[PDB]
DNA sequence: TGTCAAA
């Protein structure tokens, strides 16, 4: 079970496949999610990040591996967190 | 909103 097709898979309508794909990097988006947000703060950043990537999977090409577009929508979320953040701290 | 080398 590559990446590949497990986006194949889900793409195809098979949810559970995703679930294989957040057991698989999970860590490694937490890691990536704490560089940027308090500790506390990055479980809530990753679930976002994870349903994004999910819900946008129809529109991934393949242009890259999974992994490489998942990473920035990670960061991505974490910085649009950052904004919100921002907005409630009245910075 | 999009996020597409890999990381």
């Amino acid at each position: 079970l590559t990446d590949q097709v497990l986006v194949e898979r889900v793409q195809k309508g098979d949810q559970k496949a995703f679930n294989l794909l957040v057991v698989r990097y999970q860590h490694k988006v937490a890691s990536l999610v704490s560089r940027y947000v308090p500790s506390g703060d990055v479980p809530d950043v990753v679930q976002e990040a994870f349903i994004k990537a999910y819900r946008a999977l129809d529109s991934f090409r393949g242009d890259s591996a999974f992994y490489t577009w998942l990473y920035r929508i990670a960061v991505n979320t974490a910085k649009n967190y950052l904004v919100a953040q921002g907005r409630r701290l009245e910075l």
